């Protein structure tokens, strides 16, 4: 399996994110990291990587920061087959504002729309919680390992 890991980002936090997922999940599955600003649907698809790993914070009426709002806009235009993917979402936001971590569900909804299966939980990561989102992501990304070795029965 291979991994790409993308970044929704306005201040840093998603970004610093990404890495550290990249960095938990090498040893079981190689990684690239990559901006959503600098990403597109098609250029994931032409990676051909089988699990896309999403890092995105929410920002406004609950939209994607940084590039993630064109990159799920270029979604829904187009709508393209994400059957061959499996996808995970780390959602980065803070309950001190209202749409709280929407970015991350909005994320799932579509991606599992066009088909793609969501490995894990979408992680909600809260600013206003005191916990760095970086740590949070990499204990985040362990679950995802054990989810990728764990069975239907
Ligand atoms: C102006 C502003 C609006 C925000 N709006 C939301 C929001 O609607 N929902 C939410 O959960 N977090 C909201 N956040 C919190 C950010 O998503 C959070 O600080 C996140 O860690 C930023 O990640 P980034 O550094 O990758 O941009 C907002 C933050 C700011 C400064």
């Amino acid at each position: 399996m291979n991994a790409l890991i993308l970044y929704g980002t306005e201040t840093g936090n998603a970004e610093a994110c990404a890495t550290t997922i990249s960095q938990v999940l090498a040893d079981t599955v190689d990684t690239k990291v990559h901006d959503l600003a600098d990403m597109t649907p098609r250029a994931m698809l032409d990676s051909g990587a089988d699990l896309i790993v999403f890092a995105t914070a929410t920002y406004g009426e609950g939209e994607f920061a940084g590039g993630g709002a064109a990159f799920f806009e270029t979604l829904r235009e187009t709508k393209p087959d994400l059957s061959g993917l499996r996808f995970a979402v780390f959602g980065l936001g803070d309950s001190y504002y209202t749409t709280f971590n929407q970015a991350g569900a909005t994320a799932a909804t579509i991606l599992a729309s066009l088909g793609g299966t969501q490995v894990g939980d979408t992680a909600r990561h809260d600013t206003s919680s005191g916990d760095d989102p970086a740590a949070t992501a990499a204990e985040w990304a362990r679950e995802i390992l054990t989810a990728l070795a764990t069975p239907a029965v």
